[PDB]
């Protein structure tokens, strides 16, 4: 299957982010020292990705459902939100099949984003698109120094932090692919016809939608740089820690290729920062329409 994956980096605005934290390890030479940092949730991420898509759909006249047109991503998850969105419930495991479909032409948002309903007959549909958490870039000679000098924390009267903004990075994957496909096992149903038919549109707004988190819910925020994967085997890139990065992702993207024998395997990168490549593209709207091809 086709999939597009990626790993980004953002200078972002400290003010503008400050609350969720997560741990980071230092080695050093008398043990490990854990820090608790800022960082922004790929639940906030995909929020916004949502919010985008709904837009898209909403302009291309793509079937957004009830609850997630208002930007609420309750997504068909309780026996309320079905009775809103006016789709009775599985009545049976033989029925899963039906009712996913039946969501899935209700919102493409449920349909891209996944959805999950619990009930009698449960039935849950992975999100297409995944996105991880957002969190500071360790680059560079002073990693443990710029940290300090970014947040409240330290590696050993109280002021204001040093500096006003911080590199930060996330990584994506998009399951183009599997998009209009349904996950639940069941025997063909009709609306699949449907589905098909609005596959190709599906996918494309899916992949507009990336636009307003590889552009820069979410705070103040510079692509300083990217680089974005096409494959037709599960890859995902280097995360955007080390400035080698980009470099590190295209090595591990040729040998990867040739282990889980793959015919399709091209990369896409914006650089605002400097840092050493090795096809480069100007702008995020240059790579949303190469995505698309």
């Amino acid at each position: 299957h086709h999939m597009i994956s990626g790993s980004v980096r953002f200078l972002v605005n400290l003010e503008s982010l400050n609350h969720r934290t997560a741990p980071v390890v230092l080695k050093t030479s008398t043990g490990y020292l854990v820090r608790y940092v800022p960082v922004i949730s790929g639940e906030a991420l995909a929020h916004a990705y949502q919010a985008s898509l709904v837009d898209i759909a909403k302009k291309e006249g793509l079937p957004v459902g009830s609850l997630s047109s208002q930007y609420e991503f309750i997504k068909f998850s309780t026996d309320e939100a079905l009775k809103i969105e006016g789709i009775k419930e599985p009545k049976d495991y033989n029925d899963a099949r039906r009712f996913e479909v039946e969501v899935m032409l209700k919102d493409v948002i449920a349909d891209v984003g996944g959805f999950m309903y619990a009930g009698g007959a449960p039935v849950r549909r992975t999100s297409r698109i995944k996105l991880g958490y957002m969190i500071p870039a360790l680059r560079g000679d002073e990693i443990p120094a710029q940290l300090e000098a970014q947040f409240h924390v330290r590696f050993s009267a109280i002021f204001n932090v040093e500096v006003s903004s911080a590199l930060y990075t996330f990584s994506f994957e998009l399951d183009e692919d599997l998009i209009a496909v349904p996950s639940t096992f069941g025997e063909k149903v009709k609306g699949e016809e449907e589905l098909e038919r609005q596959k190709a549109k599906r996918v494309k707004s899916a992949i507009k939608a990336l636009y307003s988190l590889l552009s820069g819910f979410l705070p103040s925020m510079k692509l300083m740089s990217l680089v974005v994967t096409k494959t037709d085997f599960p890859f995902m890139p280097e995360p955007a820690h080390d400035d080698d990065y980009i470099k590190t992702t295209i090595m591990r993207l040729g040998k990867a290729k040739g282990v889980l024998n793959g015919n399709l395997a091209k990369a896409y990168v914006i650089n605002n920062e400097g840092i050493e490549v090795g096809t480069v593209l100007s702008t995020v709207e240059d790579l949303v329409v190469k995505l698309e091809e």
